[PDB]
């Protein structure tokens, strides 16, 4: 599924993402935009450590979900990585929350660092009534 900008914003808000652990909705919108371009079935195989980034937030197999093929991986969100490729993002949002309940917070994702930190993210939720 490829969400429209404002469509995603309302859904994330509805799912309790506005300010979860200090993170604004516009920060999450900025992450998704740069991670998968609002695409729920985006995946990225990282041949280096044999892991894959799944879904709209591009959550990595080594730490967050189980795909059975990542060497010495972990499953913190306790989900099958298929749960992160659904059109219904409820599980992906629940896992992204688990990720930010970690020391780095939203900083866990390097693309957030590169394109959202100290960047005007307000533009991602303008006109969405959120």
């Amino acid at each position: 599924k490829v969400f429209e900008r404002c469509e995603l914003a309302r859904t994330l808000k509805r799912l309790g993402m506005d300010g979860y652990r200090g993170i604004s909705l516009a920060n999450w919108m900025c992450l998704a935009k740069w991670e998968s371009g609002y695409n729920t079935r985006a995946t990225n195989y990282n041949a280096g450590d044999r892991s894959t980034d799944y879904g709209i937030f591009q959550i990595n197999s080594r730490y967050w979900c189980n795909d059975g093929k990542t060497p010495g991986a972990s499953n913190a969100c306790h989900l099958s990585c298929s749960a992160l490729l659904q059109d219904n993002i409820a599980d992906a949002v629940a896992c992204a929350k688990r990720v930010v309940r970690d020391p780095q917070g939203i900083r866990a994702w390097v693309a957030w660092r590169n394109r959202c930190q100290n960047r005007d993210v307000r533009q991602y939720v303008q006109g969405c009534g959120v």
